[PDB]
């Protein structure tokens, strides 16, 4: 066929009941998520690829960046909380691998702040239940597919993309491959 398990995609041994229909882990540490992020805007075109209905999910981990990462894994829960991911991510991204000026959570929170978070309403957030659950359900979708590795995708709790059985000789082309085999999967 066109689309093989085991070629663009590998299918889950063991299924995950109740997962978001579309669900992509990144780290703000993780080279390649800076270039499917910033570069090739992956998460941009896959939303602009899926059908009327499908919602996409976008979680932080962990396992890279020790003591600060687990900081970025709760600054993303804040960014989730208050609705500002698409006014954080790029300074985020930047600022850990860019200009390397994010060393300290009050790094994290300036980035925050120079975007028009209030310092008061940023530190409500952080420090709030709400966000502590926000990063319970991060932990836990990660922990679910066994995720050892970013940037990383998933579709209904069954299938994972597989990038690396595809051309990366042009850039756009490898973008629509990626869009259109997650709404393939997601037609599935």
């Amino acid at each position: 066929a066109q689309y093989e398990d085991g070629k663009q995609y590998t299918t889950l041994e063991k299924p995950v009941a109740g997962a978001p229909q579309v669900l992509e882990f990144f780290s703000f540490f993780c080279p390649h998520c800076y270039q499917f992020e910033e570069v090739l805007h992956i998460s941009d075109n896959v939303k602009k690829k899926l059908p009327e209905g499908v919602k996409m999910t976008k979680y932080h981990v962990n396992f890279m960046g020790g003591d600060l990462g687990k900081d970025l894994t709760q600054a993303w829960a804040v960014a989730m909380a208050l609705g500002v991911e698409d006014k954080v991510t790029v300074p985020l991204f930047e600022g850990v691998q860019k200009t390397q000026t994010i060393r300290s959570a009050s790094d994290i929170r300036d980035v925050f702040i120079n975007a028009g978070i209030k310092g008061e309403e940023y530190d409500a957030a952080w420090n709030s239940f709400v966000v502590k659950s926000l990063v319970a359900q991060q932990e836990k979708a990660a922990a679910d597919v066994q995720l050892r590795g970013v940037p990383a995708m998933f579709v209904n709790g069954k299938y994972q993309l597989n990038p690396q059985g595809m051309d990366t000789s042009n850039m756009d082309v490898f973008v629509q491959q990626y869009a259109d085999t997650v709404k393939y999967l997601s037609e599935k």
